[PDB]
């Protein structure tokens, strides 16, 4: 006996730690390069990927099984999968979509009040009716686009189990608002977005047999950017919503009209009358006193002024492109072309994915139920589920016990802190009656007819099943037994509304998981991840929220005042990350501070969870080929989670838009901030992966 595991699993465990490292860097001086340095030198970003990684790898894996149980039928498939398996054919049948042309467009354009730029005589056909409560109304209540003024029914922070209406600014067509300054990084894809804007106007012209006068479609496009700028210039930063306390302003209807006037195509704006106008879609009444949840005032206030410039065609002219931008991808191969350059502007990506994959995840995100049954059938395995369960007992009692020896609380936050911790309600791998409830899964779908050679009408059907599911929640429960996570998603969550986690079937594999691989990697991979995210219940922003998921101040002024003084340290840290990819731009410290609270504080717990273990049951058995001890592999297998690159133009998207840092600065972020990481390689004080100042909040 060498000592040495043997196992099968144990081997495919230690190849593929091997083959992702680069054993000639010191770990003490570039871990993301000696973790991962050996897969980066072997693998290219594909020309349909913005990224790619072992996170993007298991995600296109998983594609391959939803492709194996979606495109065969079988005789005692109930309704809910024939219905699944007919909408993934009608969505790979390109030949059906390219006979169509951009015909299934055309005949909606007159239920969103027309687009301007692609209509003869805009004003009189639809101008002289038009009000903005009515065409901003019918975007969002049968489309589920929220254009100018984002309205929709959403948890009440301040009483979770109940939903009301909020308000907030509403998404822009550029990734974030730094993109409408159009200069340098941003030039080529502000040109990029007007040429599309022309582009699919020119095609719509071209199919409606309309004159073309390119001049004239410059013009207007470029109004829309015009207009669009000025909107993205008002809209609030990310770090300036990250406060949910100050981002909650509850008010009524009347408040509203009060407080927020708006003159919209000279007519002043009814607040009331626009909020019916949606609600009215399912039947639900409302009046003055009806309380409103505005996470955005300053963003209305300051659309009072910019609004009285533009004319109703103006503002069309904006709305209804943005609904059309999202579903040109839906129509012909010529519709589908006009997107490319600007594809490539936001992703750097020469080419789509896959129809197949394309479809196979289109099924999963609206039909995520019926799909996580057939996954979860064809590719999880049985016991699985209660070895997390005991993992999740594990880590949160890891958590619990770290209160103590956490100096910057005093004892009636930890007790309320642990409090929160003891409530956090758990959901591994999948909700049992997908498989074993088909009333109820059917039911879910029973409103839902596709036709299969009609792609366009079937995903038209399903933005106003998911919009009026949502707004006809106003006056319900909250439904505790949701999942916020379907089964078939290589991800995990935490819900605060919820107080909630979930680790759905999709990321319970190698790395991170299996229960026949070493307990170091389990806990430097899925032990992790289980920290992460309970540690997320304590964050900026979910330590706002109490055991049942109300925003509810549950800490002392000193013990509030000392949490941002901890993390603090993690905003400067990450915050002078320069990213070369980005363009030597700096990481945003206080966007990504939740999620970097999360993996340092994760990391921790899962580490102590696995010394736990081995105080209770011995080391484990080493691993062939591998010169490292299980304290070593525990931190490697959690640098390989995220080994990864990613095209320079999506660096620059998601610097500005991922709440997340970039997986080479998780690694070098966290293990700089780990003095049991240190200790595990040795590393010298003050070499680049051993700074003598370390952050730590949890
Ligand atoms: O870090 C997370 N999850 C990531 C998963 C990698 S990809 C990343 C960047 C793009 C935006 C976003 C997306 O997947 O859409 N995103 C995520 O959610 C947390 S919460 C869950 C988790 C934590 C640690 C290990 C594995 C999972
Ligand atoms: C695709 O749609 C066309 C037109 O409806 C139909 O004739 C053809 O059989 C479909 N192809 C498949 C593989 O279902
Ligand atoms: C952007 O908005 C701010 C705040 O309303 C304003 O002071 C500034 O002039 C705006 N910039 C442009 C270019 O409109
Ligand atoms: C909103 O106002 C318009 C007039 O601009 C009116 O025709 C419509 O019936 C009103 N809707 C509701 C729900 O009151
Ligand atoms: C970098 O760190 C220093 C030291 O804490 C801090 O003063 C500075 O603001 C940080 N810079 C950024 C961009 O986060
Ligand atoms: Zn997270």
């Amino acid at each position: 006996d060498d000592g040495i595991c043997k196992s099968s699993d144990c081997i495919k465990s230690a190849a593929r730690l091997i083959q992702n490292m680069d054993a000639t860097t010191e770990p003490c001086t570039d871990f993301f390069k000696y973790a991962c340095g050996g897969w980066l030198k072997r693998n290219v970003i594909p020309e349909t990927s913005s990224r790619y990684g072992n996170f993007d790898i298991l995600r296109d894996e998983l594609e391959v099984v939803l492709k194996d149980v979606l495109q065969e039928p079988k005789t005692e498939d109930i309704v809910a999968v024939q219905k699944a398996k007919a909408l993934y054919r009608s969505c790979i049948n390109e030949s059906a979509i390219d006979s169509r042309g951009g015909e299934p467009l055309l005949k909606l354009l007159p239920d969103i009040y027309g687009w301007p730029v692609a209509t003869e005589n805009w004003e009189q056909k639809y101008g002289a009716s038009w009000t903005a409560e009515k065409a901003i109304a019918q975007l969002n209540s049968k489309y589920g686009k929220k254009v100018l003024i984002n309205l929709f029914v959403g948890t009440d922070d301040k009483n979770s189990v109940n939903h009301v209406i909020h308000i907030d600014q509403p998404r822009l067509g550029l990734p974030s608002r730094d993109y409408y300054e159009c200069t340098g990084i941003y030039k080529e894809a502000c040109t990029a977005y007007v040429d599309f804007m022309i582009s699919v106007a020119r095609l719509i012209r071209q199919e409606e047999r309309l004159p073309i006068d390119e001049n004239q479609l410059a013009l207007e496009m470029n109004k829309v950017m015009e207009l669009e700028k000025e909107i993205a210039n008002a809209t609030a930063k990310p770090e300036d919503r990250n406060d949910p306390m100050l981002l909650y302003n509850k008010m009524t209807l009347a408040q509203i009209q009060n407080n927020f006037s708006l003159e919209i195509n000279g007519k002043p704006f009814s607040w009331l009358n626009f909020t019916n106008e949606i609600m009215s879609t399912v039947n639900i009444s409302i009046t003055n006193e009806e309380d409103v949840v505005v996470y955005a005032p300053e963003y209305l206030t300051k659309l009072k002024p910019i609004l009285t410039k533009y004319s109703a065609r103006d503002l069309q002219n904006l709305m209804s492109w943005r609904f059309i931008m999202d579903l040109v991808s839906s129509l012909s191969r010529t519709y589908k072309e006009s997107r490319n350059a600007f594809r490539k502007a936001l992703y750097g990506t020469t080419s789509e994915t896959a129809t197949w994959r394309r479809c196979a995840n289109y099924v999963n995100g609206n039909m995520e139920n019926a799909v996580g049954r057939l996954y979860v059938e064809a590719a999880f395995a049985g016991e699985s589920k209660h070895v997390v369960e005991d993992l999740i007992a594990q880590i949160r009692e890891v958590f619990i016990q770290t209160l103590d020896d956490l100096t910057w609380m005093d004892a009636e936050t930890k007790k309320r802190a642990e409090e929160k911790a003891l409530a956090i309600k758990e959901r591994i791998g999948y909700p049992d009656d997908i498989v074993s409830n088909d009333n109820k899964l059917n039911n879910e779908y029973l409103e839902l007819n596709y036709k299969e050679d009609e792609y366009f009408e079937n995903i038209i059907q399903n933005l106003k099943f998911s919009q009026s599911k949502q707004l006809k929640k106003l006056r319900e429960k909250v439904d505790k037994d949701e999942w916020i996570s379907g089964a078939a998603v290589v991800n995990a969550f935490y819900s605060s509304g919820r107080n909630q986690i979930v680790f759905p079937a999709g990321i319970l594999q190698p790395p991170f998981f299996s229960a026949q691989q070493s307990n170091s990697l389990n806990y430097g991979g899925i032990g992790m991840v289980i920290g992460h995210e309970i540690t997320h219940g304590f964050d900026d922003n979910g330590r706002n929220f109490n055991k049942d998921g109300d925003l509810v101040d549950w800490w002392t002024q000193q013990s509030a005042s000392n949490f941002k003084e901890q993390s603090q340290c993690m905003v400067y840290q990450y915050g002078n990350f320069s990213w070369d990819l980005a363009g030597g731009q700096h990481l945003n410290g206080i966007n990504t501070l939740g999620e970097n609270i999360a993996d340092n504080g994760g990391l921790g717990q899962a580490y102590r969870a696995y010394q736990n273990y081995i105080k209770k049951n011995g080391e484990e058995k080493l691993l062939p080929g591998l010169d490292l001890n299980h304290k070593q592999l525990f931190f490697l297998n959690f640098a390989q989670v995220w080994c990864g690159t990613y095209r320079p133009e999506y660096a620059v998207n998601s610097i500005k838009t991922d709440v997340h840092s970039p997986g080479n600065f998780r690694i070098i972020g966290t293990l700089q901030n780990s003095a049991e990481f240190s200790e595990a390689f040795h590393c010298r004080k003050n070499s680049y992966m051993n700074p003598e100042k370390k952050c730590r909040v949890w």
